[PDB]
């Protein structure tokens, strides 16, 4: 009774990012070296394409008007109608071919995204070279850690007092203790360590009733995760490898989303999964997830 | 099967640097913290250590008599005997604490080692300080290449064509062609990729067959590589997470010696492995290795 289609056959070289905007019923999403943000209606079917001047990692919405979006090592503000970006912030202004990767907004308005290096692919890469960054709604960015090998999957509990996030090569999924009033998180722990058919950690949204689900890169699935018990809860295989992330959105947050890259594919793989790289829209999970947050600046 | 045998519960703190000396039936070995350099008698089962001045890396046979060494950031040449230290050579006169690392004289005599920023945990340190370098029989140095996190395990292929190198924050066992009448290496490319369950690749040694042996920090383990597929060839564990480095010794070069350190274990781990530190024999592998070359300075 959970049916997986294609609802739009992208075919992005590294579909990510995805966010759902309730007051337009669209989904947004990035194509990351494509430098391409897209957006979705799901009553029209159209999508719009706009592409950046460096890869667009991540984008969420702002309260105020427009998108924000991770851009190389910027953090931006993008007006859509315009097809213009400002920049926000810069990070890592020391290393000299990083770039920001997974990033969301928290429940207090302030976008986390954190960085790595880039790649000619996954353990291919300057290791341990990323930070994670959050810019508060001032416009202040405060810096939580370094060493970070991919910044990944991040998203908080509904009482907003707990912090998840992705480093993907630790293939662990952590939890932090986090403050909604100030944005400070402690006493890192792991919840969950991946099991080797699950692969690689990439992107991660949690649902209304507090579980984690997780894009397992190159192991085409979906991972629904009790971060209380620890234990796997489900698995959803799609029809493509290289599933990268995931949210809720459609009616009442009851379909899941999941974006997936067609880059590093074979010709042999693309047979076979012609609709990598596609929009993956998943429904009957009998579960539902939250809306995602705004950022406030 | 394989047996593996803890021939000299040493507990060092960080044991490095096998090497066998067959004239006397000996493995050679440092303890980097503590200073030392040490000698087992495979027959008395007795152990000598010197105590020098600076942390002591590397030792390696001099072909005129004694040692050579590396101690702090100095090639040095080691008169065992009166226990008295002769700079050849120094390196990274402008490093805020750098140290040697791994070393091993070519297939011409020539010292090979590497440099790193000295630590202040496993393995945490700051990035990018390092060099590799080359001590060329008439004392002058070959500098080959900086940007090195921690210099680590190296050798030659038999056919003396090919160096094979390890700078454990790349994860990676990289080759390069090697010219041996001139010392020189060029054209660098990666051979394997360490598994997340293979942690940290540390000391490493080719056998008679041309395949590598790596040490895995924190992996309990030493892997047989195949360099020119890639593959994985065979895991062998040892009783003991901090598996450091490896040589071939005994006769004919027919058995592994395995160093590893106590540094670093919690008070837990000892517990659980209370030969930490120590020199371990493998036998039964079925491959024999091949003997050190001296130093021709
Ligand atoms: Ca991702
Ligand atoms: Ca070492």
């Amino acid at each position: 009774s959970i049916k997986i289609e294609c609802v739009l056959p992208e075919n992005c070289r590294c579909g990510e990012s995805p966010v759902w905007e309730e007051v337009s019923n669209s989904l947004l999403f990035v194509d990351i070296p494509a430098k391409k943000v897209c957006r979705w209606d799901s009553f029209t079917k159209q999508v719009q394409r706009v592409t950046m001047d460096a890869p667009v990692s991540s984008v969420a919405l702002r309260q105020s008007g427009g998108y924000v979006a991770t851009i190389g090592t910027k953090f931006c503000a993008l007006n859509w109608k315009e097809q213009s970006a400002v920049v926000l912030a810069t990070v890592d202004n020391d290393k000299k071919n990083n770039r920001f990767n997974d990033g969301k907004v928290d429940p207090a308005g302030r976008y986390f995204a954190g960085t790595m290096a880039e790649e000619t692919a996954p353990a291919v890469l300057e290791r341990h070279q990323g930070a994670l960054y959050s810019l508060f709604p001032d416009h202040h960015v405060k810096k939580y850690f370094d060493q970070v090998d991919i910044s990944n999957g991040l998203d908080w509990s509904l009482d907003h007092k707990i912090f998840y996030y992705i480093d993907s090569l630790s293939y662990s999924v952590d939890a932090f203790d986090y403050d909604l009033q100030t944005g400070q998180i402690s006493n890192r722990r792991s919840v969950y360590k991946l099991e080797k058919e699950e692969q690689i950690p990439d992107g991660m949204c949690i649902d209304a009733e507090g579980k984690l689900w997780v894009a397992c890169y190159n192991g085409g699935r979906v991972i629904r995760l009790d971060p209380v018990t620890g234990k796997r809860l489900q698995t959803v295989k799609l029809p493509v490898d290289k599933t990268t992330s995931c949210c809720f959105g459609g009616k009442n947050y009851s379909e899941m989303y999941v974006t997936c890259a067609r880059d590093g594919m074979d010709p042999e793989g693309l047979l076979r999964q012609p609709e990598a790289g596609g929009i993956f829209k998943i429904t009957g999970l009998g579960v539902k997830g939250i809306a995602p947050y705004s950022y406030a600046g």
